[PDB]
């Protein structure tokens, strides 16, 4: 009952930042080591970074990494690179979660479920994370997941199978914005999927 | 997807400064403008603004409007009065949100409503905040709220139509005191409401 | 509607020290006095203390303690001790709530509820805290336990009545870990079930 196994997180915006810092407080359990892959930059307008002392102009994964000093028990290590078709030996570890918003991003994550799987890890991405406050929040791995949503109907285009999906359903083409408490529960249901498949070994 | 419209907080105390909070984190949509109008200022017993950094003394809507840096892409703007009859004429906007606490607060809510419609604005407000924690949060117009809730009562009596309501229905009157959680609730529900709002305009 | 009575917080780790900050948020009410008993300090691991402020080397006691300055409305007494049989006198109030850090805690839990009860106090304590993310948190008097948990089986057989537990079943021994969202969720449960003992205080 010690931590366990190597989590990768691509994606360190207002959800996968949510996600590292849940992972990051897990106790009696959990990944002995994280990695956090992004290449951007702290803004103004990443107030939820800024609130927690980050500066702007800071990697948003050296932010996250310089939580994690000397004595933390567990490793984090914070990649500031963008991915591309290119850099994918930066994939690997047991679980690998894919937290970017927009259908701008299915290529890639399309490349990154790939060479996850190929290598052996457990793989786990959103189907939208747009929506005003209470939508539900659910889980589905993409084989049944709804072909309605676009998403979904890429990924099985793309022949997907055994991938976790998190979200409401929501996209950047309905209505609704991006709301904080959304993603923090988008980021808390994505948490215990993540600990359910490094379960898994 | 990005920000329009404006909305008026009044009253930014332990309830405002979270919906404040709320509002400011959203993407992709949400209001282009904040007006944060309060008169008081921070205290030792204030803990929730200690917590994120603010300095006992800071009037609560500067410390607010000191999260919007000059590259923030949303206006905040802090105005530290309290809302009397002589400057009503600083609501504006296209949602006017009324969340204030101590003393006699009713009358000059009502006096809030009565202008701000007169102005074309939606409005909303609460119909009581407190509780232990788990108690359910309501969202109605105030004509279809429960008869027996005695903020809805007087604003009934007061001529009040098409307006807002949201809370748990717990009053100054009841036993329970206001918790944390329950406000973190209530300023989710009071987040959403203003979106939905801002919509319809 | 102000401020009444004594809660002691036996335990301020991830658990105790988010009961803490809420029973210190609590406005209009909760308790005048809080007694947080623990003799740890803050470490690396202990993340959630970090992101506050908290400096390595601290007792989080005297953390939590700071955090009510002098014109701070309720009074906070960090006792840096672990409790045993030896100082159970320190143990006094209207509401005692166990949540001690670190296992082998139910050979003294027992002895401070029997203690606690021969002063006239109301008890509260923990079955099981372990958790990903979504499960139930319930609230039972120790006589209506189900006595396939092992921790209301041995309470009973210590012959322990008129007491709370609070929790989600799942021990040490699950393979679920400790996580954030469930920490949040029982201490949210567990500051409801206080302020209902708290009541006439
Ligand atoms: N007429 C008014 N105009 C603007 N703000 C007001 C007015 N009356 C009260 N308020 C503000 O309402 C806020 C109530 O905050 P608080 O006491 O923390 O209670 P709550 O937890 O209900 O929000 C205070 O900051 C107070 O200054």
């Amino acid at each position: 009952k010690v931590p366990h196994g190597e989590v990768t997180l691509v994606g360190a915006g207002r959800l996968g930042f949510r996600t590292a810092l849940n992972l990051m407080q897990i106790h009696r359990g959990g990944p002995e080591r994280i990695k956090v892959i992004d290449g951007q930059k702290v803004s103004a307008d990443d107030l939820i970074f800024r609130l927690m002392g980050a500066k702007i102009g800071e990697y948003k994964v050296k932010f996250i990494e310089s939580l994690a000093c000397d004595g933390f028990s567990r490793t984090v290590q914070g990649i500031p690179e963008y991915i591309t078709g290119d850099n994918l030996r930066l994939i690997g570890g047991d679980v690998v979660c894919v937290e970017i918003a927009g259908g701008d991003t299915l290529p890639i994550t399309t490349e990154i479920i790939r060479y996850a799987q190929e290598r052996g890890a457990a793989t786990i991405s959103t189907m939208g994370v747009f929506g005003i406050g209470e939508e539900d929040v659910s889980v589905v791995d993409i084989d049944e997941a709804d072909p309605e949503n676009p998403i979904a109907a890429y990924l099985q285009a793309e022949g997907i199978h055994e991938h976790v999906l998190v979200g409401t359903g929501k996209l950047i083409r309905d209505w609704e914005p991006v709301t904080p408490h959304v993603l923090d529960r988008v980021s808390e249901v994505m948490t215990a999927e993540i600990l359910k498949l490094l379960r898994g070994a």
